[PDB]
DNA sequence: CTACCGGATTGC
DNA sequence: GCAATCCGGTAG
């Protein structure tokens, strides 16, 4: 039973749930044992999928979890895959890939964070600073594909923009969504020696519930 | 490597 | 609204 199916005990209220950018007084490096509480912050609201966003307005947040075998991730910067293309009838969260993905939901809303008009066939924005902000959370089992994953639980890595998205036929065969996102953030990266030496000057430990 | 639940959010 | 979606978590 344990964290399969419990809700939040509290809701993060500072911010409302459409805040692109850092969720104030939540810094970089954050650690948290399991997802829920990390919606609690405010720092990726849903439970369970990768990315938060709305089709009209842009992807507030995701998450790295090795769950698509199409994700690459390079620290700096990382290749993301879209939602969908799969097929979870039985009430399941997650399969293996069964049809293509489609420029919509939160793969369209992420496609709107790019510094460029929505494209059905993808995109490159150029001064993609300008785009909308993307927080990125990074949890325990990107690890074994990753060397940036962090040993357990989900931590908090800062801000990223969408570089640029296209579709295209994934190690299984059907089309996914990719999106390049690339990393523009105020603090180090966690994983770095300074990433982490700021960890440390922060006192920063693994947030377990209550 | 299987199977599947409550709860959070958005689509429309 | 209310139906559809889901990068968890925990059992086996």
């Amino acid at each position: 039973s344990g964290m399969a199916c419990v809700g939040r005990t509290t809701e993060c209220t500072i911010v409302p749930a459409n805040h692109f950018g850092p969720i104030p007084g939540v810094p970089v490096g954050t650690m948290w044992r399991f997802r829920v509480q990390v919606s609690e912050s405010g720092v990726h609201r849903p439970h369970v999928a990768g990315i938060h966003g709305r089709s009209n307005d842009g992807a507030y947040s995701l998450v790295l979890a090795g769950g698509y075998e199409d994700d690459v991730d390079n620290g700096n910067y990382f290749t993301y895959t879209g939602s969908g293309g799969r097929d979870l009838s039985g009430n399941k969260r997650t399969a293996g890939q069964s049809s293509d993905q489609k420029l919509t939901n939160n793969n369209r809303a992420l496609a709107l964070n790019c510094h460029s008009p929505i494209n059905e066939k993808g995109a490159e924005a150029e001064d993609w600073r300008q785009g909308k902000p993307v927080r990125v959370v990074r949890n325990m089992k990107g690890g074994k594909h990753s060397k940036y994953a962090p040993a357990e639980g989900n931590r908090y890595d800062g801000i990223y923009k969408v570089v640029k998205y296209w579709p295209e036929r994934g190690k299984s065969g059907f089309l996914v969504w990719r999106y390049l996102l690339r990393r523009d953030d105020t603090e180090p990266e966690p994983w770095t020696r300074e990433g982490k030496d700021r960890t440390r000057q922060l006192g920063l430990t693994m947030q377990y519930p209550e």
